[PDB]
């Protein structure tokens, strides 16, 4: 039988302090260079909350790290359709794209980024990519 | 619209040699003391097995040494459960139940554990503990 029992035995709700608590864990273990165990907390997050710009933005910034690049794009697609016109990972989708050798998709990510991005320092770093592109193509 | 797109986008099976991996992450959290990083990987394991004994009796342990204890009890429960005769849950049950300050419940737990279990240093453990009570009501 088993059965569950007399119980409680959870509610696996967790309280906002702790979900900000255990936010702050994976971004030192992130920081701290300690990445398979910060890879585990973003992870954890997404379960719980996946419409969360800050806990996908973590998770796929991990699995481009880890070098698995198309995971890490379609987690960046994900951040910016909750994306309010954020072009960071747009940028980012940019940077995964190359790296999977398909430099017409990465060119678009960056003129996308140029053209509608309101941060004055992303427009930099978007545009600093195309240069570097076509500077030994 | 947001959608999710061409993808994949687990795929949230995790390899064994990973779930593994994630447990000792947890028992070097536990032992070198930094609990509540150890706290996630525990409710990460029973998010997944549940099932697993050792994953149970992990996160069981860190309830009770947070000092949440009804809620370490009802999940030495389950861990007993799944025990096949395995009395060391119940002996902690009984360690929970004297906090909570209910000693009825607790007494019995011990004398259970006397009563059926192999663990000679446990029995030993579960004894010591009743003399102790009945030593200064």
């Amino acid at each position: 039988a088993i059965n569950s029992g007399a119980t409680l035995k959870d509610i696996n709700a967790i309280p906002d302090d702790m979900m900000d608590d255990i936010y702050s864990y994976a971004y030192d273990f992130y920081n701290k260079g300690r990445i398979e165990e910060a890879e585990v907390f973003f992870r954890f997050l997404c379960i719980y909350d996946f419409y969360n710009v800050d806990y996908i933005m973590g998770l796929a910034a991990i699995y481009q790290i880890k070098e698995q690049f198309q995971q890490a794009a379609d987690l960046y697609a994900v951040a910016f359709a909750l994306g309010k016109n954020d072009y960071t990972p747009v940028f980012h989708t940019g940077q995964c794209q190359l790296r999977l050798k398909a430099p017409l998709k990465a060119k678009e990510c960056f003129e996308l980024v140029i053209q509608h991005s309101n941060d004055e320092k992303l427009k930099i770093k978007a545009q600093s990519y195309l240069d570097a592109i076509q500077d030994i193509k």
